[PDB]
């Protein structure tokens, strides 16, 4: 057997070597080419680069957009992400929301 993840499970003999095709045939999921894109993005303004951004950093991250938060602001905008309450944003927390 080869080391390839998944190959097929049906098939027994008189088949060309299409499993289900004729259904939905190419499978439809971006590749993690964006989700590279995801860190690079809020893990750059970490200035501390210990993994974690805190109030201060993500201030710096709206107003990129074009969104500059006051330090009334940016106050209430980390407690939405940090849900743990550890005062900074985790990646995770950031990376499920950012998809479906
Ligand atoms: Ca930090
Ligand atoms: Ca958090």
């Amino acid at each position: 057997m080869p080391f390839h993840p998944v190959t097929a499970a049906l098939m027994y003999r008189g088949i060309y070597t299409v499993p289900n095709l004729l259904s939905e045939q190419r499978p439809v999921d971006i590749p993690e080419d964006e989700l590279e894109e995801i860190r690079e993005a809020f893990k750059v303004f970490d200035r501390d680069g210990n993994g974690f951004i805190s109030k201060q950093e993500l201030g710096t991250a709206m107003r990129s957009l074009g969104y500059m938060p006051n330090e009334v602001e940016l106050e209430v905008i980390i407690q939405r992400l940090d849900m743990d309450g550890d005062g900074q944003v985790d990646f995770e927390e950031f990376v499920t929301l950012l998809g479906p």
